[PDB]
């Protein structure tokens, strides 16, 4: 028996979270009622395994289990459709169905939360039922979200109310916090989204690349030999997390933790603070520990990759442990490098060694390969000096309009509303970075946006609409951003034409956030750029201005919301002027 074997590993508390989230990011739709039920009914069921390794179907693997248990629900395609289909499959590959229909953009109404005195309330009323409910509606709206993590998060968010609902103020003691959760949480998703799509459309090969890049950054003093097992772990556990093997994803990162602070020594001296503590919280630790200072007296890469004469040989004999070794060396000497630039050199190199190696004399051919790597060095550092310095002149809004027209122009099929998302991300990365010395801005900037370009990497192949998006995103992992910074501006886009509705502001946006309007504002900019592409940033400006001017005037004015409706056709009479 698996579950039994589960069980016995994560307990029951883990076990009973872990496959709530697993039913909440396979069935997104379904109430947090059902999802309790069938998680119970799995539970118990998983009780009388222990016990007799042999009942009913304890036998079995989780996945028949697991499937069978949510096609009592599913099999309702009234509620959802095209999920029957799934159920009508057998054991080989009922699964991939509904992996392969995990949507990255449910339709889930928006998330708002109740004035901190209920939360307070329903928190210690009842606790459990509170969590739950947390993660199922985060489960639910990220369906690639690291499970293991996502329980740190849950932790950390019950320790948010056990202190702050007996404060003077509850408001101010949560709302902070629980607003330094949210974008944490979105940030982690983020990052694993990127994991899971490398490993599912490039392959682990990419995956493993990746890993012993950013690993050998993070623990330079640790042994080629020794990364490589990190790194075949590793892979091994965000495999089954993104297949959807949560609960086996959850026991091996555990074993992994147990591992890494065991042979503490041996892989890096900051490790200990994180192997001090609650497992939960030692993971996480390790996961986001600070790169180990760099070995002293190191030797040079040219003299064992590009000045010896046995370079080719041995290509020739382990091509692949030979890259890898290349990798891990000149990464862990490069922690001021971003994981993709290293990962475009070490593809520079293999490249070069190929047909180098079939030369008349290899050695000659391939002796200058770092004159190469000077340009793809520079790019990436220059494009950063350059953004960081308009940044720093506009702030963080005007820069992302300046991204939001940019981005429009270079794929205007894309969905405004994804073009608004995205570029606002986007933008976020001054402020992130740009604070940074020289020294670690490049590794924060350059990977920062392979995060947000696979966004709208993910976000598009839901429905393509530009053949350019799917080039740039398809085409190389490693070389996406690089891709789109190459775009200019679709010179086939046929310009769109005004719709009344589209451009008719009314008073509801009066009553939302700040945040809300500048939104507004910015996916009314987005909807400019697609009907006047030819359009200059000298054009666009002086109207936002105006823009900014009718919702300050007409959410002061006390005549009914007509203004909105009278005014709205007569700023759109103005507007296709210009
Ligand atoms: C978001 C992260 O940086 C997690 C990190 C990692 C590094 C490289 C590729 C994938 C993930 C990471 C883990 O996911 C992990 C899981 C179990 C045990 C130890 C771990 O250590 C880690 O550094």
């Amino acid at each position: 028996s698996e579950v039994a074997h589960r069980f016995k590993d994560l307990g029951e508390e883990n076990f009973k979270a872990l496959v709530l989230i697993a039913f909440a990011q396979y069935l997104q739709q379904c109430p947090f009622e059902d999802h309790v039920k069938l998680v119970n009914e799995v539970t118990e069921f998983a009780k009388t395994c222990v016990a007799d390794e042999s009942a009913e179907n304890c036998d079995k693997s989780l996945h028949t289990l697991f499937g069978d248990k949510l096609c009592t629900v599913a099999t309702l395609r009234e509620t959802y459709g095209e999920m029957a289909d799934c159920c009508a499959k057998q054991e080989p590959e009922r699964n991939e169905c509904f992996l392969q229909h995990k949507d990255d953009n449910p339709n889930l109404p928006r998330l708002v939360r109740p004035e901190v005195d209920v939360m307070c309330t329903a928190f210690h009323d009842n606790e459990e039922t509170f969590l739950k409910k947390y993660l199922y509606e985060i489960a639910r709206r990220h369906p690639y979200f690291y499970a293991p993590e996502l329980l740190f998060f849950a932790k950390r968010y019950k320790a948010a109310f056990t202190e702050c609902c007996q404060a003077a103020d509850k408001a101010a003691c949560l709302l902070p916090k629980l607003d330094e959760l949210r974008d944490e949480g979105k940030a982690s998703s983020a990052k694993q989204r990127l994991k899971c799509a490398s490993l599912q459309k490039f392959g682990e090969r990419a995956f493993k690349a990746w890993a012993v890049a950013r690993l050998s950054q993070r623990f330079p003093k640790a042994e080629f030999a020794e990364v490589s097992k990190l790194v075949t772990d590793l892979t091994k556990v965000h495999t089954e997390c993104c297949h959807g093997d949560l609960l086996e994803c959850a026991d091996d990162r555990a074993d992994l933790a147990k591992y890494i602070c065991e042979n503490q020594d041996s892989i890096s001296s900051k490790l200990k603070e994180c192997c001090e503590k609650p497992l939960l919280e030692k993971s996480h630790c390790i996961a986001e520990v600070e790169n180990d200072e760099m070995p002293a007296d190191l030797p040079s890469l040219a003299a064992d990759f590009v000045e010896s004469k046995d370079v080719c040989k041995n290509y020739a004999e382990a091509k692949d442990v030979f890259l890898g070794m290349f990798l891990y060396e000149y990464a862990r000497r490069h922690p001021d490098y971003s994981v993709v630039l290293l990962l475009r050199l070490a593809k520079t190199y293999e490249t070069t060694l190929e047909k180098c190696c079939a030369a008349a004399d290899p050695h000659e051919c391939y002796a200058k390969v770092f004159d190469e790597f000077k340009p793809l060095v520079e790019e990436p550092q220059n494009l950063i000096k350059q953004n960081c310095e308009l940044f720093e002149q506009l702030g963080e809004y005007k820069f992302q309009n300046a991204l939001l027209v940019r981005y429009t122009k270079k794929v205007p099929q894309v969905s405004t509303p994804t073009l608004v998302e995205v570029s606002r991300n986007l933008g976020k990365v001054g402020s992130k970075c740009c604070k940074h010395p020289e020294a670690k801005r490049m590794p924060c900037a350059e990977d920062y946006l392979s995060v947000v370009l696979n966004q709208l990497c993910v976000l598009h192949e839901k429905t393509p609409v530009s053949d350019r998006v799917t080039k740039c995103c398809t085409e190389s992992l490693v070389n996406r951003r690089p891709c789109f910074s190459a775009l200019e501006v679709d010179e086939t886009y046929v310009p769109k034409e005004f719709n009344a509705e589209t451009f008719t502001f009314h008073a509801d946006i009066c009553t939302l956030s700040e945040k809300e309007r500048q939104i507004k504002k910015q996916t009314a900019l987005v909807e400019l750029v697609k009907h006047k592409p030819k359009a200059t940033k000298e054009q666009l400006k002086a109207v936002m201005d105006d823009f900014a001017a009718f919702v300050e005037k007409c959410c002061k004015a006390d005549d009914k919301e007509t203004c909105f409706a009278e005014e709205g056709k007569k700023l759109v009479a103005a507007s296709q002027a210009a």
